RNA sequence: ACCGG
RNA sequence: ACCGG
């Protein structure tokens, strides 16, 4: 049936000039040697990146789809959803949200300036007065940072953005906001990821994998499901929308979007180019998250049904989902995986890789992250979510002239605050270099550093600070990553903590938690470490 | 550099 | 800002 793009050959130009790395590092030149492995993804990579997702998409559905599909329809039907005044719209812009064409920014947005807030009406009432003129987009690459990983053929290239411009941007909000606050809660309850702190990830899934006899578990990884999005599946999103308590303004509304908007249209580039047609997922629009997982979950589990995957317990993260159901034997799992791989491809949902099997949950990869565990204080067993470090550590080593990786830092320092390479990695490097630049307290991306014992306790837990004895597939991929990269190995990582550990306690003070609490491992003779009274007021 | 979290 | 698309 359809193709995913069209291409006119025009340069997918760039936004934020593309920049050179230097020559010297000094932020990370410490952290680890082999600068030459990290590299960030050019636009003149986009060219390449569009052949990998240009191509048919043909859908067939069935019996088993028709029956999820009335299901989500019927909880649909629970939920009342409410306009939002093209005010409040504005309000939810983000800061910098880039310009519009039409000669106003998101201050003015923000704001409420007039030339603004006349724009945005017009634009409102021809969604209201024309629902066929397919609207103008642009498309972009974003550049990431990676490793090189040879396996995988050399460097990735640049993702593709495409976006409507800010006008329609604040009325898809006024359109939709609402319903993206509660419909997906609401068809796909414990389900949906995206509510979910790690911490809670991972109760989910063991409390999942707890309640089955004899469980078994895979994940489904489709790397290009924004690329395999058919038309249908699109105004069967709007279908799902649409059965809501909504008023007429807004299904008209709604409805116009999916037609000239969410279905496909024309992209240029920055230039103004015309650079090709596009009848698939638009990654800059409002209902992509939403739509992406709400639509995984129907097909996932018109799958499930079709392949015979008993009493399946799911969690969808976007494009990444995880299911974990009842074992029917190893032979009949193996039969059963291979179906549903057959119904999602029918369903035009197909794979990167084949999903496997698995019986242990240490070995099932999503929301790009696993579940491991280690010993906490008292030998007891602490579960806690982890990843491959490669890439923070890659991006770790980001540098320009416009760049600084110290967010970065910060950034995987919360989030994967009780992995072993947090505690002994990046945790190390972060206060070593902000103590010696004595900037110790300025607050990096709003939140201060000598907060962070406090923010872990909060997020992560006491025992955050105490685990210790880690996994043999943690250690191994951590030496691993380290060794990939010329990073020091952990034992240096720990001499280094311990000197690190000895500054930030004579310096007294919030430092002294910091040195007590974050690096209590680093040192022989450990430390009673009592709740924290500041970590209740966060 | 758009969307989400 | 970070992380995911």
């Amino acid at each position: 049936s359809s193709m995913s793009y069209s291409w006119t050959g025009a340069l997918i130009t760039p936004c934020s000039p593309e920049e050179e790395k230097l020559p010297i590092n000094p932020l990370s030149n410490s952290l680890l040697r082999y600068h030459n492995k990290v590299y960030c993804t050019t636009s003149k990579s986009a060219s390449q990146r569009a052949k990998k997702v240009t191509f048919d998409r043909t859908q067939v559905l069935d019996a088993h789809y028709d029956s999820v599909l009335k299901d989500i329809k019927l909880a649909a039907s629970k939920v009342s959803a409410r306009l939002l005044t093209l005010q409040q719209a504005c309000q939810l812009t983000p800061p910098h949200s880039a310009r519009s064409k039409y000669g106003f920014g998101a201050k003015e947005v923000r704001s409420l300036s007039g030339r603004a807030v006349n724009h945005i009406k017009s634009v409102w009432k021809d969604l209201l007065e024309d629902p066929q003129t397919p609207i103008p987009t642009t498309i972009m690459a974003k550049n990431e940072v990676f490793c090189v990983d040879p396996a995988k053929g050399g460097k990735k290239p640049a993702r593709l953005i495409v976006y409507p411009d800010l006008g329609v941007r604040v009325c898809e909000k006024m359109a939709l906001y609402d319903i993206t606050q509660k419909l997906p809660q609401a068809v796909m309850g414990a389900s949906y990821g995206f509510q979910y702190s790690p911490a809670q990830r991972v109760e989910y899934l063991l409390k999942a994998w707890a309640e089955k006899k004899d469980p078994m578990g895979f994940s489904y990884d489709t790397r290009c499901f924004d690329s395999t999005v058919t038309e249908r599946d699109i105004r069967t999103e709007e279908s799902i929308y649409q059965a809501c308590s909504l008023p007429e303004e807004a299904r008209t509304a709604i409805h116009s979007l999916t037609e000239r908007l969410y279905v496909g249209g024309p992209m240029f580039n920055s230039k103004g180019q015309t650079c090709g047609y596009r009848r698939c997922r638009a990654s800059g629009v409002l209902t992509t998250s939403m739509g992406n997982t709400i639509t995984c979950y129907v097909k996932a589990l018109a799958a499930c049904k079709a392949a015979g995957i008993v009493a399946p317990t799911m969690l969808v993260c976007g494009d990444d989902l995880v299911v974990i159901s009842e074992s029917q034997g190893t032979e009949e799992d193996e039969r059963n995986l291979r179906a549903f791989t057959e119904a999602m491809t029918r369903y035009s949902a197909p794979p990167g890789d084949p999903p496997r099997p698995e019986y242990d949950l240490e070995l099932i990869t999503s929301c790009s992250s696993n579940v491991s565990v280690a010993l906490g204080p008292r030998g007891r067993r602490r579960y806690y979510l982890t990843r491959d470090p490669t890439t923070p550590l890659a991006r770790a080593a980001w540098e320009t002239v416009r760049h600084s990786p110290i967010n970065s830092w910060l950034g995987n320092i919360i989030q994967y605050a009780p992995t072993i390479w947090v505690r002994m990695v990046l945790m190390t490097h972060f206060f070593s270099i902000l103590m010696v630049q004595d900037t110790l307290d300025q607050n990096l991306g709003g939140v201060n550093p000598l907060d962070l014992p406090a923010i872990i306790e909060r997020l992560h837990g006491l025992d955050a600070f105490s685990m210790h004895t880690y996994s043999h597939h943690e250690l191994t991929r951590v030496a691993s990553a380290l060794r990939k990269l010329g990073a020091p190995p952990l034992r240096v990582w720990k001499s280094r903590a311990r000197a690190v550990r000895a500054s930030l306690i004579s310096r007294g003070g919030k430092a002294a938690v910091c040195g007590r609490y974050l690096f209590n491992w680093a040192v022989k003779t450990k430390l009673k470490l009592t709740p924290l009274p500041e970590a209740r007021l966060l």
